[PDB]
């Protein structure tokens, strides 16, 4: 099962930020509230927003920040790339141990979906190769964040900014830099053709062998180049020597060489499932990383 | 269209570790009581045919070790309610949420906070199968993990994990210690019955697809509850009742597709497949969203 991290450490950091007629979510860590800078935009502004001109015209008291039933007083503001940083006069007593990390496509994380500062649900997802998220982002879920938790340290990696026409979602790291080519502007931007995360599928197949499913193995091997030539015909990401190195431990644990598992994958793409399941799925799952499987 | 778990923070603050002898599992600490599976008092030898009433008479408070993080809680009383052990402790949990104990029906969904030795590891959304099992991951060492729904600020606890069945699925009780399904907390041979598909949930998920603009499977036809149920039985689908049709009423009003019209859609899919098309980017029919879940998410 795709499990999300327990969300309590992040729930205690979610707040509501209102600027004018727009309200979205913010992340309250120590004495700073982080939120998407488009909170300062009207719908008209979003076609061609000049964020520097829009922000110079704001005073601290233009930002209403609510943490539950308590109003937080904003005492300073600044913009870092596409994120607004509101300095408040109270450090969040519930701030967990945290860091900010920028992730790469294929990496997984949990999203705490929030509405007007109130947590609604938690889900596990992956950064797609086209730099989008296939999420469940209710209309007012901008500012919801993605995170991993490792030994009680929350690593924040994603903040939600935009919905794309195909229904998928785009956003930034917590330093405000977008993932992919997207911008916080209402333009014609569109998610590029998405691809399957090949190294995640192979990590998952190793998990299946570890869990005692072997029916999809075969007696063939492949070269790396021949595998890539075939897999790209199915819209699979190319497998790199780094990816082969990353699977090394799981190869040693199951005694199945990586290119032998690649041969199995090639045949699975050619044949399908024939009614069988792999770890309870009728689909090749690509949202478990090799770190996740271990 | 993603499955979403409930935010787990209110429950994380209630998880503790319970140790009796060599056995450790998870317990739920609400006010001054810790709830956990009664089989924590059982040795591997006693598991073949335990007499829990006798085994607990022979235990004292000093036999139980309860740890809330870095804090040992002192047990000051013990009792059983059905298959759940209740340990009265010297301290009330200051993080106790508003909560209720509820019993759910097959086909209903809930979130599980998987825990290892009192330490929450992950959260996932699942459904109670018609055969009264859960397809989850537990863990190993996940006994005593709980399932729940949240409504406003009230946590409704509905499940506690007790055992893994040979097919890898999971069996447990409500928080009053009543098992879901024909299972016992003894080391004997038991198996999940043949499972079926939760028909009312598949229909909810089809309404969700139409709400999301996936409409290719809609057709001009309608069926009868009777005629559909014979197609369902032939495909290992739970029969559909008038209460089911009534529960789907809100979705049929919002979308304009009557339930027996959607049932004709479903019957056609069950006989002819998707013909290379997908529904909500998927090629199998999902049955772990309830009608309530779809309304809440749409």
């Amino acid at each position: 099962r795709k499990m999300a991290f327990p969300s309590g450490k992040v729930e205690g950091c979610m707040v509501q930020v209102t600027c004018g007629t727009t309200t979205l979510n913010g992340l309250w860590l120590d004495d700073v509230v982080y939120c998407p800078r488009h909170v300062i935009c009207t719908s008209e502004d979003m076609l061609n927003p000049n964020y520097e001109d829009l922000l110079i015209r704001k005073s601290n008291h233009n930002f209403l920040v609510q943490a539950g039933n308590v109003q937080l007083r904003v005492i300073g503001h600044s913009m870092q790339n596409c994120v607004l940083k509101l300095k408040v006069d109270t450090a969040n007593p519930k701030t967990p141990k945290y860091k900010f990390v920028r992730i790469q496509p294929g990496q997984t994380f949990s999203v705490l979906a929030c509405y007007n500062g109130s947590p609604s649900g938690v889900y596990q997802c992956a950064m797609r190769p086209n730099f989008t998220i296939k999420g469940s982002f209710l209309n007012g879920s901008c500012g919801s964040v993605g995170f991993n938790i490792d030994y009680d340290c929350v690593s924040f990696c994603y903040m939600h900014h935009m919905e794309l026409p195909t229904g998928v979602h785009a956003g930034t790291d917590l330093e405000g830099n977008f993932y992919g080519p997207f911008v916080d502007r209402q333009t014609a931007q569109a998610a590029g053709t998405d691809t399957t995360i090949t190294v995640n599928v192979l990590a998952w197949l190793y998990a299946a062998v570890i869990n005692g499913d072997r029916w999809f193995l075969n007696r063939f091997t492949t070269t790396l180049n021949d595998f890539n030539l075939v897999a790209m015909k199915y819209n699979y990401e190319p497998l790199t020597q780094d990816h082969v190195d990353i699977l090394g431990p799981l190869s040693a644990q199951t005694g199945i060489a990586v290119l032998d598992m690649c041969a199995s994958l090639k045949e699975l793409l050619q044949n399908g499932m024939n009614g069988r399941t792999i770890l309870g799925s009728a689909l090749l799952e690509d949202e478990f990383t090799p770190f996740d499987v271990v």
